[PDB]
């Protein structure tokens, strides 16, 4: 047995977290993993074709562009390869999931509402009036579990008191840190006007970079609260360093669940023909420099 499991982004730690669990699962249900990165169309289709050249029985892929989902389908399909996908699901023509395709990501909107509440609390932890806080959501608005992430925080952020009036939405050219890096500049520039900020993407990778982009414009950790999403090594960067960032927190993600159940989930189907669950939405957990440690350990990460 030989199971592929196909990324868009080897530099976003969560990918290696779900690929270092996936390698587990084929120590312990003795199957071989195949890793390959593939952060574009031309990519996968490499990644699939290598795949058959190896005699692979199915794949788990994160695409780079969800839109690819059925000629991905099709060629696993020719190649007898079983078909699930990660983190970000794959979709038809007019932006439908594939029904046929058993998918594992995260609750996206609920987990906005986790990065949204965790910003409040801070913000009132230092007596910030939340009614003139700039709201900065680095958008992404293309990808659905994306725009879910932020539609979330934006809505918790809300319902905490922060303005409507004052959410700048900063969209991205590409969900990475440079894409955000960019795109909070340029909205940084726009509204001098705030003294403190808030900022938030669809993960660690994209957040940090609007904290980068922060300090370079004299917004630092007392004027920036900044919540990622992950909990990977990007968050812990953060919190590692001797004087705290602007990055103030993350909401750990579980990527046992998204490597290691995918991994045997796709093993059973494989082996004994048992139906995957067709969607499974994982959950997650506020960390900060206080309680990461813990919490980490405490999920066997
Ligand atoms: O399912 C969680 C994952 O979702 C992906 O869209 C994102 O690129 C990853 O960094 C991680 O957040």
């Amino acid at each position: 047995v030989k199971i592929g499991f196909v990324v868009k982004q080897p530099d976003d730690p969560w990918f290696q977290d779900e690929w270092r669990f996936a390698e587990q699962a084929a120590k312990d249900k003795h199957f071989t993993l195949v890793k390959i990165a593939a952060p574009s169309g031309e990519k996968v289709s490499t990644a699939l074709d290598s795949l058959a050249a190896q005699k692979a029985q199915g794949v788990i892929i994160c695409a780079p562009d969800v839109k690819l989902g059925p000629g991905i389908a099709a060629k696993a399909k020719r190649y007898g390869m079983k078909l699930m996908s990660v983190d970000d699901q794959l979709v038809d023509g007019r932006g439908a999931p594939l029904a046929d395709v058993p998918h594992m990501g995260i609750s996206a909107y609920r987990i906005g509402r986790q990065v949204g509440d965790a910003i409040a609390a801070e913000a009132k932890r230092r007596g910030w009036n939340p009614a003139e806080v700039g709201v900065l959501r680095l958008a992404y608005d293309q990808l659905p579990t994306a725009r879910e992430r932020t539609t979330g925080a934006v809505d918790a952020l809300k319902a905490a008191g922060f303005a409507a009036a004052n959410v700048v939405d900063a969209p991205e050219m590409t969900a990475d840190t440079e894409g955000a890096f960019n795109a909070a500049n340029i909205a940084f520039t726009k509204h001098r006007n705030f003294r403190h900020w808030v900022a938030f993407g669809s993960n660690d990778d994209t957040t940090v970079g609007a904290v980068r982009a922060g300090e370079g414009r004299g917004i630092g950790t007392d004027d920036m609260i900044a919540v990622g999403i992950n909990g990977s090594q990007v968050a812990l960067n953060e919190f590692a360093k001797p004087k705290p960032t602007g990055f103030f927190g993350s909401i750990l993600l579980n990527p046992r669940l998204h490597g290691y159940d995918t991994s045997v989930n796709m093993y059973d189907w494989i082996t004994q023909n048992r139906t995957p669950p067709p969607l499974v939405l994982t959950s997650g957990t506020l960390i900060t420099r206080a309680n990461e440690k813990t919490a980490r350990a405490q999920l066997g990460l």
